[PDB]
Order: C-alpha cells, then structure tokens, then sequence
C-alpha cells in the first residue's frame, strides 16, 4: 500500500504530522492511563494537487488507523435531508473502528460559509457537521483531518477550538522535493541513463506533485509516440520486452517541460535559499553583523537570555542597486537553514494601487507558519518612489502598505522566529517610522563590491559557463574600478552571448562547407569554440558600463554619515 | 465538579458575575418577599476559548442552580420546524427545575441576524427565541446566560431590555491570569522543580485559556516524546510510577511556547500596566500633577464634590523617547486602573481605511473596563501623514480626530475613563483637541535630567547582570542630553557587546578542548559572567543624541506659547 516512501517532496510537514499522530494512534492505550487531550482535528491546507489526501492515506496506513474518506461533493451531491444521514453514518462507522482517521477531502464544499453563508440546506450541513465535530466525546481515537485550499475559505467556526485546532500548510514542493517527487513518479518506466532528473527538477520550478506526475506521463507519451509507432507492431497487449527497449530521453523530458503549464506558478514560494556566502565575495563586516543579528539568538539563545537582552528582529539594507542585498539576505537565510520569503516591490505596489493592504496580514501569517523564516521586503521604498520622492504627495511619508507592515511588525515578535529584512536603494525617502525601535532599526550599508569582492562576483557569475584558464579574472576585477554586481553580471552575460554567437555562426558555416563540398571522409574537428576565451571577454568589456554613478554613492555616503555616532564621546573613559 | 478554583485567570469579571447571581440563586426565597427585578439575562462575550461556558458551569455548580446548556448549532443542526420544539422544551425543562440556569453557547448562531437577517427559517428561530426570552413571567428564577464573540454579532433585539440587559466582557486573561490558568492546567502532570510557570506566563502574552491548555498539553507531549519512547517499554496501560518518573523541563515548555500560535494576538489588551514610578527617575512636578488630575477625583471624590469642581478627564503629553507612554502606564498603575493604549498605527489604519466607527468601539471597550486610562499614543500621526509644513489644502480637522472629539464630547458620562494623549508635534495637533472638555491639561515632558538619566539607566539595566565596578551615576552625568531612547540604545549595545564576547570566547575555549583534549575536565565557568566597564565604554563609544537641540527649541517655544501673561504675576486683592 501507500506509505512514507510514496509521500514525496520531503517538505518536512509530513514529519510534523507524524509527530502529531503517532502517539494518538501508534500508542492509543497510553492516552487511556494519562490525562491529556490529543489532536481532535488537523487541517491540511495548500495548493491543490499537493498530495494532502495521499499524505492522510499514508499516515493512516503507516499507523494502522482505519482510514475513512468523506468526499466533499460526494455528500454535497446527495439529496438534501439525506446527506446529513451520510455524514452521521460516516462518523459512526469511523467511531466503530477505533482508532480511525476520517479524512474530509475538499472541506471548502461542505462548509464553505465564510459568514456570507448563502442558501438554506448548506447552513444545515455546516451546523450539523459542527455538532458532530464538537460532539466527539473524547472517547475512542478518531482523528478528523480535512483538506482545504486556504484556511480562510472554510467556515470560521470549523477553525475554532476543538473542531480544527491545528493547521499544516503542505505548500508547493521545493527543488529537493520536486526531485524526490520526480523520483517517486519515475520508478517503473525504466528511465534512461542520460536523463538524470536533476536538471529537470531545477527547471521544474512552479510545478506541484500532480504537475510533476503529469509532466512525467507526458514525457512517457512522447517517448511512446516517437518510437514503437513507426514499427506499428501492435497487439492486444504490447510485449513487455518491446516496451522496455525504449528509454525516456532527455529531449522528451525537455519537451514535456516546455508543455507543462504549472498549476500555480503565482503562488508564493516558501523555500530555503540555495545561495551561499561563496556567491558574495566579501562584506565580512556586514557578513559578521548579519550572522550576529540572525544566527546568534538561535544558536545561543541561553546567552541572550542570561544578559536579559532581546535581539533585534529587523534589519534594513541600504545601498546602490545591484550590490547584492537580495543575495546577502538569501545567504543569511541559508546559513541559518531557515525558510526565506521575498516580497518584491511589484507586490507592494500592487497592494498599494489596489488599496488592498490586508494581504500584508496574510503574508505575515504565512511567514509565521513557516518558522524559522527570513521575511525579506525587497525594495521597500517602491511606494515612496511611486508617490514621488522630490516633492511627492502633499501628505507625509506614511502610506497604507507601510502602515500595515508596521502594524504587523508591532504585533509580531511574538513568534520569536520571523526575521524582517528590508532592502532600499533610496534610504532618504523611506518612512522614518520604519527605523524606530521594534522595527527595522539595524541599518546596514552595502557598499560597491571591492576588488576582491568583484573577483568573487565574477567567479560566481562564470562558474557555470566554460571559461578558459587563459582569461585572468583577477585582472578583470581590478580593471573594473567601480562596477556594481549588476554591471559585472552584464559583462559576463555579454561575453557569453558573444561566444555563443561566434560558435553558432562558425558551426553553421562549417556545415555549409560540407554541404557545398561533400568531403570523402567524415572527420568532425569538434567545436571551434569550446570555451570562453580572452578575445570574447575583451570584446564584452569593450561595452562594459558603470550603472551606478558616483553622485548617488555620494548621497549614500551622506546618509551613512547621517547616522553619525556623535563627535565627543570617542574618548569616553570611566573615572578610575 | 467544576468550581471557582477551576475558573482561572483572576480576571475579576467572575466576581462581578457572582455578585450578580448569588442572591437571585443563592437566596431565591428572598426575592419572593421583596419587590425587585433580578437579572433575567446576562450576556458573556469575549474571544473564543476564554472559558465562558466553564464560568457559567462553575457558577451553576457553586450556586446549586440546575444548569441547562443549549448549544447553538445543536438546535441549528436540527430539522426546521422541530428545532423550535427543542428550544421550547429546553426552556420548559429549565423552568421545571427552578432555580435553573440556561446557558446558550455560541448565541451568534441561533440569532445572528444583525438586521441583515438572511433566510426564512432562521428569522422564525430568532423571533421565537425572542418571544421565549421576553416571555419569562418573572416566576421561578431561571437565569439565561448566553455566550457570543462580540456584542454586535447577535441580533440587536436580543440586546434590548429584558432579554439580555447586562453584558460582561470576559476578555483575554492577563499575565497574572495567564499564570493562574497555567497553574490550574498544570496540577496533575507533576511539574518539574526547574520549571516555575512564571517565565512561561510572562512570555505567554497573547494566549487564551484554551491556548494555555494546548501549550501545556504540547509540552507534556514533548516530554513524553523525548523520554520513555527510547526505552519503548509499552503495555496496555503505562505504569504510573514509570510515567511519574518524568518531569516536564523548562526546555519542553520553551519549545511549546515557540510552537504556540496564540489564537487572537491581535485582540486589544485591557490590562493594568505593571510599570511603576520607579522606572521613571524624576518628573516630580509632572508626577504630582498626574497624580492630582487622575488619582485625586477618585481617592477623594467627596472633596471634589464639596467645591463643585469637575476634574478634567483629559491630559495631553507633549515632548521630544522621553517616557510619555511609560508615564501614562505608571499613572494607570498607581490608580490600579485598566490601561488601553491606542498607538499611531491603529489611528493611521482607521484613517486610511476611512473606518472611524472603530473609535466608537474603542471608547465603548474603554467604558466597559472601568476604571481605565484610555491613552492615545502619538495622536499627531494623522496630521503628519497629511503633511505638517504645507499639508492638505484643508485645515487640521480629519475624520479620526473628529470621531475622537465626538466620543469625548459624548463621554464624561462614565466618570471613569480618562483620556491621555501623547504627541511629539504639538504645533500640528488640531486645536479642537485642546478645548475645554477635551485634552486641555497640557503637560510637557522634558529630556531626562542627570538624576532621571541615572534612574533610566538603572531601570534598563535591572535585568542584565551589571558589575558594580561600572559606575552608573558617572555615565548618566556624562550623557549631557541623551533621551530615554538613547540611554536604552546604549544599554542594549553594551549588552550585545557582552553577549558577542561571551559567545566568541566560550566557542574558542570549546575548540581548545576539542583540539587539545585535556586529561582532566575542569571548567573555569563563564569567562564573562557580568557586564564590565570595557563593554560599557565600547558601547558609549557609539552613543548618540537622537533628539537635536532645535526640536527642543520648538518645544520650548510652544511651552512659552502657553504663557500665563506678563502683567498679573503681582496680583493682590485690595485690603
Ligand atoms: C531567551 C530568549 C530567546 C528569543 O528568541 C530566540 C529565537 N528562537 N528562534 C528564533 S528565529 C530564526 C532564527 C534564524 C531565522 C530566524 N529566535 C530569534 C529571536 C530574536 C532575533 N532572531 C531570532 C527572544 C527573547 C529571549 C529572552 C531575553 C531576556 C529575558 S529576561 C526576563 O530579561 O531575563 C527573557 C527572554
Ligand atoms: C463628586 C463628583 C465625582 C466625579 O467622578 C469621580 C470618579 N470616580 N471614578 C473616576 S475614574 C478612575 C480613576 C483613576 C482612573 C480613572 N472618577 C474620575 C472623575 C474625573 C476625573 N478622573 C476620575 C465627577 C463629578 C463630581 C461632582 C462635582 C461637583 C458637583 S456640584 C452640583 O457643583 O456640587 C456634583 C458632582
Ligand atoms: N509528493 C508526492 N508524491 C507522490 N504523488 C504526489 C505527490 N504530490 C502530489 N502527488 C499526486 O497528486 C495526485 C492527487 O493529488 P492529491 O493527493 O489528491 O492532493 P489534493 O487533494 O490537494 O489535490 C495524487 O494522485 C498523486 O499522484
Ligand atoms: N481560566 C481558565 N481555567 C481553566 N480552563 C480554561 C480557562 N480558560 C479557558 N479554559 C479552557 O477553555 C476550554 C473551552 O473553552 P470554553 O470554556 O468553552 O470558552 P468558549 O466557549 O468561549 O470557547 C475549556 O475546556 C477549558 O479547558
């Protein structure tokens, strides 16, 4: 049957559910001699196709509890006045086979009322379901798990104490989980040796477990269409050996990925960033300060408690564009192995234009659920720029979105895990309230990368590309007196583009030469340009440009010295 | 059974309910010979999981009244046309066992109609319930108590005279009540000696009684998972001695608190502030004036009545991080009155959302929790949002301030709510706020003095281990014009430096054993056990004055802009 092996994604909420349900189910007799209330209901919510029903079935099988599935529309499709009988009989039958697990798939259909509550019979169904759910006499060990797309879609009374008192957001699987899902979905098709499922997994961003299964099936169907159809040898049952002779090639998977259309790309991603400190070449003072502020409270919470100091839970990065603030935030999140949530400027601008700031509440709740997390508000000054910056609106710096963010931060800190990081290229226009204590008070300045930092940035950008050892990278980094990280990335991309164009043009001509003059003996000399050379980099650097002018760096230096530690205490000595 | 001991939180509305219900129930025969109308219905409302049903059951048990529970959805889940029979039979049965208490849990389901009133059968249920509730012939002593999340959620006709004429807001338990709830929920698990339930209670802000019970259960489950599972010795019934051998450690409670997710952190807090005058080192003139304005009318109301003077019920603090919020908390604490704080973000939210009816709700909540000190922190936020130098084309009037003025004008009836306003920009504050009957008593909070600075440093460093070598008076005197916030920043930076040094040092020392395993283990304890002079010197190296002298000059201008003339200083009566 289905078990933990079938449950893919390694998303680490299956472990939480296990810890939740073993003792109530794995050790049911224990609770008989101990006075404790187990989890009467667990609300699994997330994007559709994430395997919530699969997870519930696997838990039921691995714990031995009698699994009962109450399909939402199955009862809803039944005639009014007798569907209530179906729900009551389902609970009674689950009660009989104690311990039992009752799974309500698509719970947002039985009790969708969000206090709007249209209709008459559906109100009866929701109220009777409430009576049954609250009617659990704590006898036996029936655990009621329900599936819902979002927590707010179901009736709020279902979310109350004793009905569904604890919720788990399965969420979209990540690259590691996408790879494991691909492995589980590719185990009987005799996958080819060339295909590794790693490149596909990385390119598979935005898919869900159902999406991964559909992509694998589409690749298999492409393989079946490409071969074994030309022969057209078919019978009632295709020969096992004949079908096994085919191997799903990388090309088939690539085409399937091109024909994927993932079912929820837009959904926000809660993922441990893969970026590491290696990608950023320097910022040692900044790196150490970030390590302090974030890592120290958790690695050594006892020492923070000993001195009675509450660590700051907000940091605001300020600096010129393209210097690596987003990368620095990702790296700091990676070092602590905490989930990273990034709120770019377009999202804030959308909330501001639409006059919908309640999304800030939802974003903060999501960050709270995925703890430990690093809630990063990238380019937080976007709203101020949108309203102006030199003259702007007649009013002050306060705006709806920033006010909601401040309210959530003030109401935050309770969680002890969410850490707010803010990045802004225009510190002058940022609202001052953002910098007050209890908010993003720790201001960190990210300067233009140094020569060593520039070398590291070039190496990180060119790690994947084949770069000839002849081209000296230290010389190029030193040559770039004030290039930003974005400028270095542009130079590397232009060099790669030049190399790609030259290689394409050359092999194309070489193919004409064989077509025009068919050689008697075929002897390919391989690639005329196998790796990026000095001339490519020289031509690319010919177009190198400094995006960040020295005047805006001067303004940042002004603000930095606008956070000046006075000029009279530098020699402070105690009287002794 | 359940009684007052089970009812935790010490939130002091259980006492009010007791005073409400003893004589109607504890002395039912008394009302037979005396012509008086007892409380026919009591509406208990508050956040879910606050123990309203528990409170009703405890009152019923402790008074001997026959408790009847009419679950909201229990009747609502029944078939239309026969649920009305269930409600009528419930009232008749409660009538038979006089005296009896009928508890309607989740009343917002039987009669949710807020004049929207969707559907047909639910209108019948609400009207029939109204007929029954108003149909109490004052015979027998059935008391109908109902539970609801908010007063406005239920049908307004239920709120009318004779149906539910008096309401009690149980509200979220406070630190003292959170601690007592933890004690009641931790009494049979054999709590460990290291765990005290005091630190957990302080860190437990935002939880409700149900949340506290869930946290305790989660800690117990963590303890059960950590131990007794490794051995894996299990049978049909776990041995009592084996299970008793385990003790819930502080670490388990800490993890549970980390995994709490309290079910209503956002809900407004009505709590007696723990801040005391000790935290503020000075402001003796301000302290005495605040004591006068707030405490004197209540401590000696008779003397206020004798002279026919109505004490001012509004005070506006103006000043540069100087402790206005702390001063308001201290004044509330001295009078032992509930404190409600409305920070600027809330006002800005009401202004941006064009929802000023929340001011009415806030004032009603303050009125219910009397005696209370309704503090409007940073009241000038809306004016700043609209500008301040040029601003909008219109005047200083805005929607939120206008609603606040309307509520204040309609206030004073309660005789208990006291409005305190704090503003860092007195120039832009609306003048109507300062008219008589409003926050007229303007109090200026200046930058802390040397003695005040010493007190602020001591308060900030009370918890942290500070070596006696570091002289605090010298540091306070050295800081010529540091604000309270600046002193707090200096103390926090010193603590951060000490923490980093201690962490780095013990980390190296651990390498030292790992690299060179010593033959005899002899830990020398902590290399930095308390904050020293060098830490404070390095921290003060980064000390900064947040408040410039020009803004202090503007505050001095406004202060002398409330100048008591210049010709009456020598006023003498003719004699
Ligand atoms: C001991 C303590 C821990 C804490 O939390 C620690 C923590 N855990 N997970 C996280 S989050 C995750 C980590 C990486 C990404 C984010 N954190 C955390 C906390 C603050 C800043 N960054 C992380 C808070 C406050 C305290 C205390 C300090 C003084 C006193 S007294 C009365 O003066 O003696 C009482 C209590
Ligand atoms: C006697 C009186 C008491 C009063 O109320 C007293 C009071 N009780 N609780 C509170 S509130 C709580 C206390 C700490 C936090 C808040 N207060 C109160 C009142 C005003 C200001 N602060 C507190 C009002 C007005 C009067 C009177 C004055 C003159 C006349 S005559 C016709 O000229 O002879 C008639 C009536
Ligand atoms: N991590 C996974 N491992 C194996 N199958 C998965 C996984 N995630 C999703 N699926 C696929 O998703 C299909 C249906 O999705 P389902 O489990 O019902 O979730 P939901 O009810 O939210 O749509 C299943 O048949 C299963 O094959
Ligand atoms: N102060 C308290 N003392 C003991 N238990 C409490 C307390 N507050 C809440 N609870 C717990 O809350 C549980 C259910 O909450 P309840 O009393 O029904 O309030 P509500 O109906 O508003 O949700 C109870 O089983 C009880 O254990």
């Amino acid at each position: 049957e289905v078990g933990y092996d079938d449950i893919g994604g390694c998303r680490k909420q299956l472990a939480q559910i296990k810890e939740m349900v073993e003792l109530p189910l794995r050790h049911p007799a224990l609770f008989k001699a101990i006075g404790v209330k187990p989890p009467r209901g667990i609300l699994l919510y997330g994007p559709p196709g994430t395997g919530k029903t699969l997870i519930a079935r696997a838990v039921a099988n691995e714990t031995g509890a009698f699994f009962f599935l109450i399909n939402g529309p199955e009862i809803m499709s039944k005639l009014a006045g007798e569907s209530e009988s179906n729900l009551r009989k389902a609970f009674e039958e689950a009660e009989k086979n104690a311990p039992a697990i009752i799974f309500i798939d698509e719970l947002d259909a039985i009790a969708p009322k969000r206090e709007k509550t249209h209709g008459e019979v559906e109100r009866r169904i929701v109220s009777q379901l409430l009576t049954l759910m609250d009617g659990l006499k704590q006898r036996a060990h029936v655990i009621v798990m329900a599936a819902t797309n979002r927590p707010n879609s179901i009736d709020p009374a279902l979310r109350r104490f004793g009905r569904f008192d604890r919720e788990v957001d399965i969420g979209i699987p990540d690259a590691t989980g996408r790879l494991e899902i691909l492995q589980i979905h590719t185990k009987n098709m005799k996958l080819a040796d060339d295909v590794d499922l790693e490149q596909v997994a990385n390119e598979t961003h935005g898919h869900v477990g159902a999406d991964l299964a559909a992509l694998c099936s589409e690749a298999a169907l492409q393989a079946i269409r490409k071969k074994m159809d030309l022969i057209d040898l078919e019978d009632e049952t295709i020969d096992a050996e004949v079908m096994n002779s085919l191997a799903v090639t990388m090309d088939d998977f690539r085409w399937a990925l091109s024909q994927s259309n993932p079912s929820a790309l837009r959904e926000t991603v809660v993922e441990v960033p893969q970026v590491t400190w290696e990608d950023i070449g320097g910022l040692e003072d900044v790196k150490r300060e970030l390590q302090e502020l974030v890592q120290y409270p958790v690695e050594h919470p006892d020492k923070f408690l000993k001195f009675g100091m509450t660590p700051s839970k907000g940091v605001l990065f300020y600096g010129p564009p393209g210097c690596g603030k987003t990368l620095l935030a990702k790296a700091i999140a990676n070092e602590c192995q905490a989930n990273f949530i990034s709120i770019k400027g377009p999202e804030l601008l959308t909330m501001w234009f639409g006059e919908s700031e309640a999304n800030v509440r939802e974003i903060f709740d999501k960050a709270r659920q995925a703890a430990p997390c690093v809630l990063f508000f990238d380019e937080l000054d976007s709203i101020a720029k949108a309203r102006g910056g030199n003259i702007g609106d007649g009013g002050g710096a306060a705006d709806r979105v920033i006010n909601q963010i401040l309210t959530e931060m003030d109401g935050m800190s309770t969680k002890k895990n969410v850490f707010i990081i803010g990045a802004t290229n225009r510190p002058d226009i940022i609202d001052p309230a953002i910098l007050r204590p209890g908010r993003l008070d720790q201001l960190i300045y990210i300067p233009l990368p140094d020569e060593k930092s520039r070398v590291a940035i070039l190496k990180a950008n060119l790690r994947k590309s084949p770069v000839a050892k002849d081209v000296d990278l230290e010389f190029l980094a030193k040559m770039t007196n004030g290039f930003s990280g974005a400028d270095l990335t542009e130079i590397c991309q232009r060099a790669c583009k030049l190399a790609i164009r030259e290689s394409i043009e050359s092999e194309i001509r070489r193919e004409r030469q064989t077509q025009t003059n068919p050689s008697a003996m075929e002897v390919e000399e391989d690639d005329p340009v196998p790796e990026i050379r000095r001339d490519h980099f020289e031509e690319a650097m010919r177009f190198a440009r400094r995006s960040v002018s020295d005047n805006d760096i001067r303004k940042y230096e002004m603000f930095a010295q606008t956070l000046q530690q006075s000029r009279g205490f530098g020699s402070f000595r105690f009287p002794s």
